């Protein structure tokens, strides 16, 4: 699970990816890649 | 993704397993199974 996961939790913390980006750069679900930009501070207040 | 992780999301709401319940049971991550009790509202409010 945190195999392929993980290298994209990297991608959003070098250019705030989107989750359409982690998920359509590396191939998780929409609700995987939200999760990353939901774990960003930065991107979790609007 | 939503193949074997659906089926504990149904095993939570039937009764309100914790994660090591539906990680145990089933075999998802603790993350993975946190995000259904977390989905959860009877068991979000503490
Ligand atoms: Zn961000
Ligand atoms: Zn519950």
């Amino acid at each position: 699970f945190l195999e392929k996961i993980e290298p994209a939790q990297e991608e959003h913390e070098k250019y705030h990816s989107n989750v359409k980006e982690l998920s359509h750069k590396f191939g998780i679900p929409n609700l995987v890649a939200r999760q990353i930009v939901n774990s960003c501070a930065q991107c979790q207040q609007k």
